[PDB]
């Protein structure tokens, strides 16, 4: 309770863990073979969160980083988290359009290149520098952004509609919460300093509940992760 | 030699080896791409655990984590090995018997949560902290032994007899060794510190090698991993 | 600029950032699946080389290794670089071949041993057993060099022309450019301390520039890369 940032990492846990019992119980019984690979994958992604929020809220997911002339409390494990957890809601949106294997191969590796280099920002200890990683991580962002809207052409004479509507509404759930994230970081605690940690974490562990547990409730109840017969 | 646990270190590092060598020496001349992925996967397994092994021996992935009032030996390359090594062996079993790509998504996501969690408790600095790390990962161990038990019931129409027996015995091994693991972990030198860290490196160098070396010498006798031609 | 290697570092950045957006621009347009994804792969390369080179230049990616009665400067970030450079491109040349899936997990598998133990040798404080983890690396390195020459020969009945000529190119690219880097350690600022570090930098550089942008440059104009029709 130390921090007054608590609260909201203890809340995040807490959604992240019983989002992930609620996806781990609903997807029991299922035998769709394509409907297993959408339950484990969604699934594991708030778990992987709810590790990571209890390391933030226990402190081990936390580190003083020197930059500005002071020592700046960073929170590292959501880097952690993100390292897994974007590319496989990446994955979730490419296995709905059945995309190509190279396609998916740039996304993951744009993703972990984003996720790398907003964790060496996050950690870099000369300030100006910081901003250098947020651009570059930023452009690798836009890139996904950019395939994930122009990059599957060649699959819409073959998709079924209910997966080009399912597809369709969670890449707009995406392209909206992830853009947040680059304009949090930059204003807050590990960017700018304008918005103090607390209300930083806040505004994460919204996004981040909603981009994973949000995220995962509406493709799960949708007929289009099921192999149709 | 000044540490009491080096002579099992040492001979964790050479049986690694000499297992790595044999292995290696036994998949020459193999053609079958079945039989090579089970090969390849289970080379990799001892000798990455020897390259570990190593570093344990030389110093290197040891380091001093401080909880309970004292400094405590903590052998973090353990982790480094387990994090590669025990999913590698989880998909040695899933190819065996033809698992949906979902099942073998799961299984590696929970053996990745099940290291990473181990790692952070061995880290953690709050003492009672190492056991909330303690019960998640073992939560993943026990979701990881589930599957193996109830997760292939699509796979039993369709499975060869020597396929099936080799499972079996394969997945018997498994479970019995794995969960040795978290007993192992939470009565020594990352727990509860009943047994000293030599003993304890005794019992892990017993369970890692019979877990790897002798797990690989059931599997890479048996005509379960070739195609049948 | 106050370290004297900075300029190579300068450059490398700026060669692995043009080579990215080459092959980025290349890429545009193509449709051929099997196309994309030797673009996907030889794309990421310089990219990830691009940002891990940034972090050298701007310091983050230097630490300091005591041994020898030392502080010795020691740019680590090249062995996150390598991390993932390295399997992609070994992964471009088993794309080529239509390699097994068991000959990519022991390519991919080996060179993640090498790099591993590269950088377990380069962060070790003891001298002497730097070198142990430099003659483990470098069995690696020649297992893969090993495979790449002689774990294909059942490919051979079925490879187009063009496959076969880019990839023997190419594979002859990577065993003399790669053979390169364990001299280069083993006489620099990692290994035995006979060519300064900003010599070390300077060949590290040319290397990795052929390596990746010029393997890609090769790669990336051939017809092998399309899946014929
Ligand atoms: C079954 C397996 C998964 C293995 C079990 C692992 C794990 C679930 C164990 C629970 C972790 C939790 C108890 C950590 C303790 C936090 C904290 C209370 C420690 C001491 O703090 C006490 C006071 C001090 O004034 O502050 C805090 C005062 C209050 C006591 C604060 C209480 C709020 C919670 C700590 C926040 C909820 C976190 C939960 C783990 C959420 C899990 C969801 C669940 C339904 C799956
Ligand atoms: C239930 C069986 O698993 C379902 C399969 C098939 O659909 O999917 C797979 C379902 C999931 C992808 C499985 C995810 C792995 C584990 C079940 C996650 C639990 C491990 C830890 C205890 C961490 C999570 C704790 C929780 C409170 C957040
Ligand atoms: C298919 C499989 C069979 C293949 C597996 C092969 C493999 C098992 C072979 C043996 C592996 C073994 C050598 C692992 C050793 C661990 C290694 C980190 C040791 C180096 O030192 C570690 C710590 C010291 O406390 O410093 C840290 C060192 C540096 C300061 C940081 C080095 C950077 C990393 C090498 C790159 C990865 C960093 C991130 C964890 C990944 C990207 C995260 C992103 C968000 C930035
Ligand atoms: C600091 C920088 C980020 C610069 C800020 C401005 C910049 C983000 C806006 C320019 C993006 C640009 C692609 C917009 C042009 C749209 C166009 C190409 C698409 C064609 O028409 C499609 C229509 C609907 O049918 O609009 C629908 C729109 C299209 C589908 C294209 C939109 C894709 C974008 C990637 C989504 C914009 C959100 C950004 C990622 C915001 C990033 C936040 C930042 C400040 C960190
Ligand atoms: C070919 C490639 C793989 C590259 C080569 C890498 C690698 C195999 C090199 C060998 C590593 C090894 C020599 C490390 C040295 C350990 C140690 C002796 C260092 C100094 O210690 C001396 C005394 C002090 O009183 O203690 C110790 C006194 C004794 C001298 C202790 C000796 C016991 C061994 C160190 C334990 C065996 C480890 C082996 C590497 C096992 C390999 C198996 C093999 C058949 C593949
Ligand atoms: C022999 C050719 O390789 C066999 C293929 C096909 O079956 O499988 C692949 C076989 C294995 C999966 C290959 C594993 C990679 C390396 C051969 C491992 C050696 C690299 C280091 C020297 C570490 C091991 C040293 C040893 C003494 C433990
Ligand atoms: C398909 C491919 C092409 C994709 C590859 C994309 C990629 C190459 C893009 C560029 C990568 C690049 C940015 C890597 C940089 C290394 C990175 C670790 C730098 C951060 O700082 C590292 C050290 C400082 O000494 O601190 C450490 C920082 C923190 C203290 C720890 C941060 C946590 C990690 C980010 C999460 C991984 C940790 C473990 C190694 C993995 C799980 C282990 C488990 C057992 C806990
Ligand atoms: C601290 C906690 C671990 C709690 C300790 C007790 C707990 C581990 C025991 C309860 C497990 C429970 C699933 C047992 C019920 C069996 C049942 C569901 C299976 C149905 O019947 C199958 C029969 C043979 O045909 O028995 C064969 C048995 C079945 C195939 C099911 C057994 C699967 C288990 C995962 C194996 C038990 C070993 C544990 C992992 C021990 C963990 C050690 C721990 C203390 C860290
Ligand atoms: C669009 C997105 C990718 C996001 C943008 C991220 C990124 C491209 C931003 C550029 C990084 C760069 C400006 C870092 C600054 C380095 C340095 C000048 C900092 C201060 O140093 C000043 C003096 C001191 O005497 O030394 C140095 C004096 C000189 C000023 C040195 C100048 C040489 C360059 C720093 C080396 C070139 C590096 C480039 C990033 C190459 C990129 C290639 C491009 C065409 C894609
Ligand atoms: C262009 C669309 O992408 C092409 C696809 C299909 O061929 O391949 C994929 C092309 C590549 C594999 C995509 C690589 C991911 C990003 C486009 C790399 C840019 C992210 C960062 C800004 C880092 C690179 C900066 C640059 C200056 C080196
Ligand atoms: C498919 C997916 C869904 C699966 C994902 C599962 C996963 C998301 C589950 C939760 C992950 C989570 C626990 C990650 C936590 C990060 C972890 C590193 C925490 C440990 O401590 C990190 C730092 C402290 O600053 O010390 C560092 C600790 C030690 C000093 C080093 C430990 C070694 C590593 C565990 C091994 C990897 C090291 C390298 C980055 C990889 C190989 C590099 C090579 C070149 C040596
Ligand atoms: C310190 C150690 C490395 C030892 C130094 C000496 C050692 C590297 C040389 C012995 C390698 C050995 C396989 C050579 C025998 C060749 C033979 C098996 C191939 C059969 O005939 C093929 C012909 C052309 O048709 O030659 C073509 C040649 C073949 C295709 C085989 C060559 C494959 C090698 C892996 C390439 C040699 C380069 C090395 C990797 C150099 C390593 C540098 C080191 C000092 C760190
Ligand atoms: C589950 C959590 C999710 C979906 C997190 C998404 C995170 C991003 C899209 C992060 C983006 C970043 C930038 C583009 C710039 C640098 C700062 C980051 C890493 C926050
Ligand atoms: C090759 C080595 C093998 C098979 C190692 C297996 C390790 C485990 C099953 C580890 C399990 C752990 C727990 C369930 C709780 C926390 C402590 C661990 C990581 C030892
Ligand atoms: C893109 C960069 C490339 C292709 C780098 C290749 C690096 C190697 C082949 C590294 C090899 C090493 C050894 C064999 C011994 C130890 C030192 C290393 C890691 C430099």
């Amino acid at each position: 309770t130390g921090r007054p940032e608590w609260i909201w990492l203890a809340l995040g846990t807490a959604l992240m863990g019983l989002g992930t019992l609620y996806f781990l119980v609903k997807g029991m019984g299922v035998s769709d073979p394509d409907a297993k690979k959408f339950y484990a994958i969604t699934t594991l992604v708030p778990a992987i969160a709810f590790t990571m929020y209890l390391s933030m809220l226990l402190g081990y997911g936390l580190t003083m980083v020197p930059f500005g002339g002071e020592q700046n409390p960073i929170y590292w494990a959501r880097y952690a988290d993100w390292l897994f957890t974007t590319p496989l809601l990446l994955l979730d949106l490419a296995l709905l359009v059945d995309a190509d294997q190279g396609t998916i191969l740039a996304l993951v590796g744009a993703d972990g290149i984003m996720i790398g280099t907003g964790l060496v920002g996050a950690l870099t200890k000369v300030y100006s520098y910081r901003f250098v990683w947020w651009a570059i991580s930023t452009a690798a962002m836009l890139y996904i952004l950019y395939v994930l809207f122009f990059g599957f052409t060649s699959k819409a004479e073959s998709m079924r509609p209910e997966v080009a509507s399912t597809f369709k509404v969670l890449r707009n759930v995406t392209v909206v919460l992830w853009s947040a994230y680059p304009v949090v970081w930059l204003i807050g605690s590990e960017g700018a300093g304008i918005v103090p940690l607390n209300i930083e974490t806040l505004l994460f562990m919204v996004l981040d509940v909603s981009a994973k547990v949000g995220f995962g409730l509406i493709l799960l109840r949708s007929r289009a992760i099921f192999g149709e017969a």
